[PDB]
């Protein structure tokens, strides 16, 4: 099962503008690491990905609520 | 058929290190655009997508060949 050559990256580029309500949050997913610039990603019910700035508080402690329940 | 709202986005975050022989690249792909940085991407036989520095004359003309035949 040899891996690819060097294929691209899903890094994000930027970040949306407004907290997504826990009511638009069913769960997320993390950006890569080979860009020096991952970040968290969360998965809606009526979008698909949005990309989201680790350094804003609310995308930690919305992070933080996924890991209990 | 809403948009999603900020999904990531696949931009390479490096590129291979050798020129992959014609024999080895059937067609090839483009990265996005969000990100200041896109670059090529070769598609092998052996592999799955590659990405190459435009800057290098080579990648240039094997996508022109890839746009002739």
């Amino acid at each position: 099962a040899p891996m690819g050559s060097d294929p691209p990256t899903a890094c994000c580029f930027s970040y949306t503008a407004r907290k997504l309500p826990r009511n638009f949050v069913v769960d997320y997913y993390e950006t890569s690491s080979l860009c020096s610039q991952p970040a968290v990603v969360f998965q809606t019910k009526r979008s698909k990905q949005v990309c989201a700035d680790p350094s804003e508080s609310w995308v930690q402690e919305y992070v933080y609520d996924l890991e209990l329940n």
